């Protein structure tokens, strides 16, 4: 219809959301909060990046306001939830993407003066309901008030798990994502934040860097019958964008490579994950999916069976990119869902 | 009692060997070979180096000959295996670090005129008899004229699987390598030497490149029991040197992680794998491992399993400067062998 968006903190993620709604002609963007960053900056951190390029479109400021392609968009400075006028700016939906509100009790404190509901850009640390655009967002209630988009990884990770056990069952299964860079890293080695992950903490440029993540784990929730049968981790490598997916996993029926493929181009081609996953048997690398919409690309050729019950399936995704048009799409999703 | 090793091919490995056996006195190299560089050009790319530091010692040429550490060492710049006068020069055993010479019929053509026996520094292309030392190398006879020392990925991951192998049995395992940066990668993007690994030829530094490797499949041939349980695939990625093994694997027996761990060290402390395998439990990252000695190093708090017969194994390894080691390791017991 149209889903009234608004973003708090405005980083890899809210950037990105922002230019995928301001793309959507059935989504628009009415504010913006970040308190690390004056008008003049935000107009400078949208125009460019080191990944995406330029700004698709004029970006400058008039009277308090962000312009981009002609449209004026509320811009507050507030450290504090609580403190920020969303529905004085008509917004409905928020996008919250500081990192750092990722329980009910936090996020709810966006919604106390006309917002409606709050997606969550990162995984809950509670047990806000997470969802995944074309795996279980039709579990979705317009009752569910905040709500989460999960990660970038199981947004790859889900679609590709719901197929193969869908069509030969995963028995159990074994994940790593080797993956681009991310804010939380350092340029050189010093101390992790709150000292949580001490190889985070060393020099991004010049290692690979194990790391711990939920979202294998995490795809157990979003595909309940899977809960206890996947897991994994993490390879933080020297690229700024795009990551990759590799499952490790046990069929309970046989299959020849060929059935695997033959599935995810049938889910890729009709029903709910068409341009959710898609595929490709050509020699890809990772800087052929930046900015790449898709949650995961199958990548055919990559992937190698041992036998016919036990399979390592390879699936890219732009960590940024496609993430950023998940939410804004389940952002959506619900402003439909809600009437 | 001492090897006499000539080096054919002066490139990372090359050198590499070189350095490795000038701090043992029980290999002494006699004579090296490279078409494409000078007698300068060698003394440059000895002295100085990108990850593992300066050459510890003075190097300089002398009468046509490279002189380091007060020995002499003849030089040759032959494109043709059988113009090279090993004999003359007293070589015995040769390091075939070409990359190009990976059959018997091409590697024999060293042994025209009086060297004894090659070592290749990569995985043979035909039924060449492979060793991983303190694997399989017992199994070497002084009838093997031509053998290879397998590849950098293969040292890692066979004396892992042989320990889980014997303690828990492997009934089937997927690797994958998170690898360095090699010599047949590109700066930016262009055609791979022959046209065959596309993926290959596209700009290193900023992809993660998927790649095809024999190396899982061939601990089948170094463990004879594993032939058909094991295979994989790598990750090229952004870093100069150091690679790591990512080992997904289904166990016969249930164990507890704390049991591999224990089995791990086990190996690492008395016994053939003594100075070939290793272990940490602190939060390293793969640039602690550039200038490390061992082939594996089983990185404790990066592994997780999901369940008891199901575990995902992690292991470094500097891919120069361990395999390098490994080499001259071989070539010195295969002439201790040989008498
Ligand atoms: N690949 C990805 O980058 C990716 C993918 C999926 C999810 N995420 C998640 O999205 C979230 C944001 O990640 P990011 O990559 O955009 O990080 P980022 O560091 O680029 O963005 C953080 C932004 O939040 C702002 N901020 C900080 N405190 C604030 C506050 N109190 N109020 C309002 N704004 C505040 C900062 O100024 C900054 O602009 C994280 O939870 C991250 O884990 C990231
Ligand atoms: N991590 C590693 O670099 C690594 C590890 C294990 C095994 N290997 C294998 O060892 C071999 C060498 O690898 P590298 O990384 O040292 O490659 P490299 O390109 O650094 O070295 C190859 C050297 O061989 C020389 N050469 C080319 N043609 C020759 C000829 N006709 N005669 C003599 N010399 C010639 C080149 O000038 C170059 O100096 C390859 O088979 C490779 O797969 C490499
Ligand atoms: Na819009
Ligand atoms: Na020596």
């Amino acid at each position: 219809m149209v889903c009234k968006l608004g973003i708090n903190g405005f980083g890899r993620i809210g950037r990105l959301v922002f230019r995928a709604a301001m793309e959507r002609g059935d989504v628009e963007v009415l504010a913006i909060n970040d308190p690390f960053m004056s008008l003049d900056y935000m107009v400078y951190l949208l125009r460019y990046d080191s990944v995406h390029g330029h700004y698709p479109g004029e970006v400058s400021h008039k009277d308090g306001k962000l312009i981009v392609g002609g449209k004026a968009v509320t811009v507050f400075n507030e450290k504090e939830p609580t403190a920020i006028p969303w529905g004085q700016a008509g917004v409905h939906y928020i996008c919250e993407s500081t990192g750092i509100f990722l329980t009910k009790e936090k996020a709810q404190a966006h919604l106390t003066n006309g917002a409606k509901k709050v997606i969550m850009s990162a995984p809950p640390k509670d047990d806000t309901p997470m969802f995944v655009m074309g795996v279980n967002n039709d579990q979705y209630k317009s009752s569910d008030v905040i709500v989460s988009n999960a990660s970038c990884t199981t947004n790859c990770l889900a679609p590709l798990a719901k197929i193969v056990h869908d069509k030969f069952g995963i028995v159990e299964g074994l994940m790593t994502t080797v993956h681009a860079m991310t804010a939380n890293q350092l340029t050189v080695d010093g101390p992790s934040k709150g000292g949580k992950d001490w190889r985070a903490g060393r020099s991004a440029g010049v290692n690979i860097i194990p790391a711990s993540t939920g979202a294998a784990k995490a795809v157990g929730k979003i595909i309940p019958s899977l809960n206890g049968k996947l897991t994994g981790m993490a390879f933080r490598v020297p690229v700024p964008d795009v990551s990759v997916v590799d499952l490790t996993c046990k069929l309970a029926k046989p299959a020849k490579y060929e059935d695997i493929v033959a599935a995810v181009k049938e889910a890729a081609t009709s029903g709910p994950m068409k341009g959710i996953i898609s595929y490709t048997d050509e020699e890809v690398v990772s800087s052929d999916f930046v900015h790449c919409k898709f949650s995961s690309v199958f990548d055919i050729n990559a992937g190698i069976m041992l036998n016919d019950t036990f399979v390592k399936l390879v699936s890219w995704y732009d960590n940024e990119w496609g993430y950023s048009n998940r939410l804004v799409e389940l952002a959506h999703y619900m402003s439909v869902q809600d009437g």
